[PDB]
């Protein structure tokens, strides 16, 4: 599926899931501040930047 259910990142970063999956692929253009919060959360939750459902 992926290293961790991204709702976990979303929730720890305190932000609606809509942001996180968008952030992940950089939503072509997204606001920096959003990224900074997710970015912090990411490392902390043993997660790795661009882990979309592509392995299985």
């Amino acid at each position: 599926m992926k290293p961790v259910t991204l709702y976990d990142v979303a929730e720890y970063a305190g932000v609606s899931y809509q942001t996180v999956s968008r952030v992940v692929n950089q939503a072509s253009h997204v606001s920096a501040k959003t990224r900074e919060k997710v970015e912090a959360a990411m490392a902390e939750l043993n997660y790795i930047p661009n882990r979309v459902a592509q392995q299985l």
